[PDB]
């Protein structure tokens, strides 16, 4: 089918480094209204990462020549372009968001695809709040804010501690909490608390998922080392 | 003005959007101004990124639509490879359409003017990489009729140690083994190249003697590997 062909295309897109493409292809493939199985919806996470990613690196780049000329010892033509790069990453966010609310989410039915999306819908708006300036700021901390919440409620409720998804979904929203929320004590706090209940479940896992399970407990412990103690 | 533009530019290199860079430098271009030593470089670096990128895909899927063939296969692939033909072949002709007016015509100094039909050679032989059909021989010709007249205000103007001079017969002899299927003429350029500048080494000064051994090394690596 027309979605076959796309989701082919998104697969070589991957392969010729043509993330752009990747990711027209994977939203159109979504589009057909069928769920995404495991790999498309890695497939479609990839595309959108790699875009938004690059816009984000590049925007701390502009932002950080920005302040550093607003600095003592050292024209507008910076700013101006700090904005095209700024409006274009909106325009990529807006577009992931509003493919998880039209038609990821609403349409996933069962509850690891359903976290899946949530996550990516807190991901997704946590990148618009790390440039957003204005009065808009508050509003999108909070849209963050309840999709993590609202996939925490869930992943509590229906997988175990030593869930991968749970544990990137946790790993995510304390790195909010830190850095966007400016909550640094409950970020150490729920990355703790979640190292500690996967830690006490660890002998229930099997040989495949224990791989997977404790690299994402190797991050939160790199988190928690570096939100706890300096240098020198 | 043309001052935010090049200003706008040079951010573009320092954030990797390429792009954006050729955009910027495109723009400045049609002010009519020449370019500088370092707003040439931007314009090369700008586009040479551009179309790296383009060429390096093409490669990986037309190398993936050879391998189908024996034999998800499906007219995918050539529906893909075709796009991404179609968008290299945009970037090509936008270059050479200011390559025309006006890059060469525009430029007064020698240098300048070798930097710009050195380019011009460069992009028709671009063309060619992709061209199959009766196109592929009439922009084989518009490269080799622009590589020669690059070739004749080089040796008439430059001394053989020249970077600029040497880097053209390079590429040109490039242009000759691989596009054009002229082995024994590419080989032969590339040794007489080297050799003419192998004999006024010791005539070069500290900074070009880098520059132009660098390039002698690319001349005796492709005449280790294609003989």
């Amino acid at each position: 089918m027309e979605r076959a062909s796309l989701i082919q295309k998104a697969k070589l897109a991957e392969q010729a480094e043509r993330y752009e493409d990747m990711a027209a292809f994977m939203k159109g493939a979504v589009e057909k209204g069928e769920e995404l199985s495991c790999e498309e919806r890695n497939l479609l996470s990839v595309a959108y990462k790699n875009v938004v990613g690059g816009q984000r690196a590049a925007w701390r780049v502009l932002s950080s020549i920005e302040q550093k000329s607003n600095e003592e010892g050292s024209g507008p033509e910076v700013r101006e372009y700090r904005e095209k790069v700024e409006t274009e990453l909106q325009g990529v966010c807006d577009t992931v968001l509003g493919l998880l609310d039209s038609h990821l989410i609403k349409e996933a039915g069962d509850a690891e695809s359903r976290v899946f999306y949530l996550k990516m819908k807190g991901d997704y708006y946590r990148y618009l709040a790390e440039v957003a300036t204005g009065d808009d700021k508050k509003r999108i901390i909070d849209s963050a804010r309840s999709a993590y919440q609202e996939a925490m409620d869930i992943s509590k409720k229906e997988m175990p501690p030593t869930n991968p998804i749970r544990l990137g979904l946790a790993l995510n929203f304390s790195v909010f909490h830190y850095e966007i929320a400016n909550s640094p004590e409950e970020a150490i706090s729920l990355a703790k608390t979640t190292f500690d209940e996967a830690m006490a479940d660890l002998h229930t896992l099997s040989e495949d998922s224990y791989k997977d399970s404790t690299l994402i407990m190797q991050l939160l412990r790199d988190n928690l080392t570096l939100w706890t103690g300096s240098g020198s």
